[PDB]
């Protein structure tokens, strides 16, 4: 893969993640009610994030890539982008993908950081 | 009595005032931690206050997130979930790790007034 098939990649991510959401997340009321499809589009759209992430920056040498890893290479760069990242770590991966909660305003917002992030990688490309 | 609500508001208010005069707040998120989980702690326990006197006393041991979340789902379900989002925003995100997005944080807050209107509105029955 090259510099924008990466950023391509990491977009497709964030929209199959929005067409979980509006097919299965079953939006009543403001609130996604299926959990297991909330999980399954912030596993998803996280999992985008990490992908745009993982070729910009680098490959890491010894062991697994955690949360750390990324706030490292992005405390390095742009504050306003760790910041970002952090909260979509906050929203995605865990208030989402792990709690299974989906308040459907929270959620645009934590898509919206996700994508400025991806817009982030491929503007700096 | 039910000025239990106005106390609700009070813990509410102080949470904005403390982010305002010490979030450290830069590019649409709360810099200082510290102050992000102070609010947090602050807003979630007047959402609890108003929750506890409306719903009154657990007959053993201590109130946790399961003892209201099954006194709201014998309730009404868009109250539930929305409890269940500032269970998620204002003590997991902000209380316990201290991340700011001022914009998330927002919506947070309306999510609580929510609760206390509410419960306000349910004690004047």
């Amino acid at each position: 893969l090259s510099a924008q098939e990466a950023v391509i990649e990491a977009k497709r991510y964030l929209n199959n993640a929005k067409d979980i959401l509006r097919d299965k997340g079953g939006k009543e009321d403001g609130f996604y009610q299926d959990s297991k499809y909330v999980k399954m589009a912030g596993h998803t759209a996280y999992s985008g994030v990490l992908f745009a992430l993982d070729h910009y920056f680098g490959k890491k040498t010894k062991g697994r890539k955690d949360v750390d890893w990324y706030k490292s290479n992005l405390a390095q760069q742009d504050k306003k982008i760790l910041n970002t990242f952090v909260s979509v770590y906050e929203q995605l991966h865990l208030v989402m993908a792990y709690d299974g909660v989906g308040d459907a305003e929270v959620v645009k917002l934590g898509f919206q950081r996700a994508e400025i992030i991806i817009d982030w990688v491929e503007r700096r490309l």
